[PDB]
DNA sequence: GACCACGGCGCG
DNA sequence: ACGCGCCGTGGTC
C-alpha cells in the first residue's frame, strides 16, 4: 500500500480491480491494480495489463479470471480472502462485510481494493492456522473449485432462443385465454397478477373462505397452497393456478432467456457464486440457472431448449438421494445403511407401513424429503392429502424404524449449543447462535437449521469435491463442464467421446469419497437437457 | 432510473 | 408449526 509504484507488480501480488457491472461475463474492465511488499500497482490501461498478470488472487479473484478467459487470457484465479472468510464464517458473503469485519474498507478503488486484499489475506489466513479441517477444505476444494467455476461461467450453455421465441406466442395466447376466462368469473377485469386486487376478489367479492395469512404483513394468502385447498370450492381457482403456472415460467424463464446470449459467444453464461450459502451450497444468478423448470410439461418444454453444441452431446449426472445416504453415514442407522448397502430403493423398503416390496409407497418419498427439513404432521398431511393424525402417526413409525437419525439429530442440536456452530461430514461450520432462544418459534426454527446443516453441507461438499477431480479428467477428453444443480451435473461432450466421458464422469462422482454407504450416480446422455435425461 | 419489501414460486 | 434467486406488485427516492 501507500507508495505508488509503476506497472507491471512483482508475481505474487494481489490484485483489485472494478467493473461496470457485477456479471463478468458482461461488464467492462475500468481499473486494475496489485499491491504487494507494501506498494500499490496502478495499470495505465486494464485491459492490456490483464495479459501481465499469471493468476489472479484478492477480493473476487473467480470474476477477474472469469472476464479474463472471456479475453482468450488463460488466467486461473489463486488464493481469495472471501474464501476464507467464507470458511470461517459462511455469514462472510459479501466484501463490504468481510472488509468492516477483518480490517479495511470495500471501496470503488482498484488499488484500495488491491491493498484490502492484501492486508485482508494477511488477517484472516492467520485466523485460519491450527484449523487444520478448514484449511484442508481450502486448498482441496474451495481454492481449486473457483477455477473450475471460472470455466463454467466462460464456457456457458447453448439456447435454442428461435424455439423460445415461438414457445413465448403459443404461451401468451394460453394466459390471454385463462385470463378471459378469469375475469367471466370474477365479473369483471383486473391485474390477475396483483395478489393484493386477486384477494379482495377471492375472499371478499366471493364466498371463498380465507385459509391462512401471509407472514409479514398479514394478508389473507392467495398461495397455491392456499389455492389448492379451494380447487374444487371454485372454477376459478383452477384457472388461477393455471395462470400462476404459464406467467410464472413466462416471465422468468421463457422470455428473459433468449436476451440474455452473449455476442461474442452465442451462449448463456450464469454466476456461480462460491460464498453465497449458509451450507456451503453454491448458488447461480443472473441468471439462475439452479432452477429452470422440469417438474410440469410446460417446464418440461422449456427445458428442451438448453441444447448440447452440434457435434456435441450433453451428459447428465445425478446422484440419488445423496442427502439420505449422507444421513445414513452421518447418524451411523444400521437398518436405513443396510437400505443402500443392499442396493434397495428406500422408498420402498422404507414403505414398512406394513411390508414391502409395494403399495402406499411415495408416501415415504415425501417423508425422506421430508426428515431432512424437519416437517411436521402439518406441512404433511396437507402435501400427502391425508388426516392430520394420519400423518402424525406415519412420522413416528419413521423414528422407530430409524432410531439412530434421531439420535443423530438430538445429538448435533446438543453439540450446536455447546459450541455456538455445527459442522459437515468435512468439518464446515455454519454458527447458529438461537438454539438457546427463549421464544419456542425461533428456537425450533434455528434447530430445523441446525441439524439440516450438516447434511446439505456435506453434499456439497461431496459435489464441489467431486467437480474439482473431474475437472481434469474432462480437460483431457476436450469434455467440458456446463452446470451444477447442488446433487447433479451437466456436462458437454464431442459425440464420439460421450459414452466415454459419460461413463468416467460417473466414476469419478460414485466414488468421489467413499462412505458407510455407496454413492449412486444416474446418467443420461442427449441433444438437450431434458432428453439427457431418463 | 434505482433500490425496497413482500408474496409467491422455480429448483435441489 | 431446509437452502437459494427472480418475478411483478406496490412503494419510495
Ligand atoms: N432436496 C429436494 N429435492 C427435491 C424435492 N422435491 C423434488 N426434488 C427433486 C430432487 C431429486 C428428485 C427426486 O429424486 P428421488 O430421490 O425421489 O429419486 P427418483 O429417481 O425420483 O425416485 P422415484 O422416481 O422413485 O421418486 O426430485 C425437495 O423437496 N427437496
Amino acid at each position: 500500500a501507500l507508495e505508488e509504484a509503476p506497472w507491471p507488480p512483482p508475481e505474487g501480488a494481489f490484485v483489485g480491480f472494478v467493473l461496470s457491472r457485477k456479471e463478468p461475463m458482461w461488464a467492462d474492465l475500468l481499473a486494475l491494480a496489485a499491491a504487494r511488499g507494501g506498494r500499490v500497482h496502478r495499470a495505465p490501461e486494464p485491459y492490456k495489463a490483464l495479459r501481465d498478470l499469471k493468476e489472479a488472487r484478492g477480493l473476487l479473484a473467480k470474476d477477474l479470471s472469469v472476464l479474463a478467459l472471456r479475453e482468450g487470457l488463460g488466467l486461473p484465479p489463486g488464493d481469495d480472502p472471501m474464501l476464507l472468510a467464507y470458511l470461517l464464517d459462511p455469514s462472510n458473503t459479501t466484501p463490504e462485510g468481510v472488509a468492516r469485519r477483518y480490517g479495511g474498507e470495500w471501496t470503488e478503488e482498484a488499488g484500495e481494493r488491491a491493498a484490502l486484499s492484501e492486508r485482508l489475506f494477511a488477517n484472516l489466513w492467520g485466523r485460519l492456522e491450527g484449523e487444520e479441517r478448514l484449511l484442508w477444505l481450502y486448498r482441496e476444494v474451495e481454492r481449486p473449485l473457483s477455477a473450475v467455476l471460472a470455466h463454467m461461467e466462460a464456457t456457458g450453455v447453448r439456447l435454442d432462443v428461435a424455439y423460445l421465441r415461438a414457445l413465448s406466442l403459443e404461451v401468451a395466447e394460453e394466459i390471454a385465454r385463462l385470463e378471459a376466462e378469469v375475469f367471466r368469473l370474477a365479473g369483471h377485469p383486473f391485474n390477475l397478477n396483483s395478489r393484493d386486487q386477486l384477494e379482495r376478489v377471492l375472499f371478499d367479492e366471493l364466498g371463498l373462505p380465507a385459509i391462512g395469512k401471509t407472514e409479514k404483513t398479514g394478508k389473507r394468502s392467495t398461495s397455491a397452497a392456499v389455492l389448492e385447498a379451494l380447487r374444487e370450492a371454485h372454477p376459478i381457482v383452477e384457472k388461477i393456478l393455471q395462470y400462476r403456472e404459464l406467467t410464472k415460467l413466462k416471465s422468468t424463464y421463457i422470455d428473459p432467456l433468449p436476451d440474455l446470449i452473449h455476442p461474442r459467444t452465442g451462449r448463456l453464461h450464469t454466476r456461480f457464486n462460491q460464498t453465497a450459502t449458509a451450507t456451503g451450497r453454491l448458488s447461480s444468478s443472473d441468471p439462475n440457472l439452479q432452477n429452470i423448470p422440469v417438474r410440469t410439461p410446460l417446464g418440461q418444454r422449456i427445458r428442451r431448449a438448453f441444447i448440447a453444441e452440434e457435434g456435441w452431446l450433453l451428459v447428465a449426472l445425478d446422484y440419488s438421494q445423496i442427502e439420505l445416504r449422507v444421513l445414513a453415514h452421518l447418524s451411523g442407522d444400521e437398518n436405513l445403511i443396510r437400505v443402500f448397502q443392499e442396493g434397495r430403493d428406500i422408498h420402498t423398503e422404507t414403505a414398512s407401513w406394513m411390508f414391502g416390496v409395494p403399495l402406499m409407497r411415495r408416501a415415504a418419498k415425501t417423508i425422506n424429503f421430508g426428515v431432512l427439513y424437519g416437517m411436521s404432521a402439518h406441512r404433511l398431511s396437507q402435501e400427502l392429502a391425508i388426516p392430520y393424525e394420519e400423518a402424525q402417526a406415519f412420522i413416528e413409525r419413521y423414528f422407530q424404524s430409524f432410531p439412530k437419525v434421531r439420535a443423530w439429530i438430538e445429538k448435533t442440536l446438543e453439540e450446536g449449543r455447546r459450541r455456538g456452530y455445527v459442522e459437515t461430514l468435512f468439518g464446515r461450520r455454519r454458527y447458529v447462535p438461537d438454539l438457546e432462544a427463549r421464544v419456542k418459534s425461533v428456537r425450533e426454527a434455528a434447530e430445523r437449521m441446525a441439524f439440516n446443516m450438516p447434511v446439505q453441507g456435506t453434499a456439497a461438499d461431496l459435489m464441489k469435491l467431486a467437480m474439482v477431480k473431474l475437472f481434469p479428467r474432462l480437460e483431457e477428453m476436450g469434455a467440458r463442464m456446463l452446470l451444477q444443480v447442488h446433487d447433479e451435473l451437466v456436462l458437454e461432450a464431442p459425440k464420439e467421446r460421450a459414452e466415454a466421458v459419460a461413463r468416467l464422469a460417473k466414476e469419478v462422482m460414485e466414488g468421489v469419497y467413499p462412505l458407510a454407504v455407496p454413492l449412486e450416480v444416474e446418467v443420461g446422455i442427449g441433444e438437450d437437457w431434458l432428453s439427457a435425461k431418463e
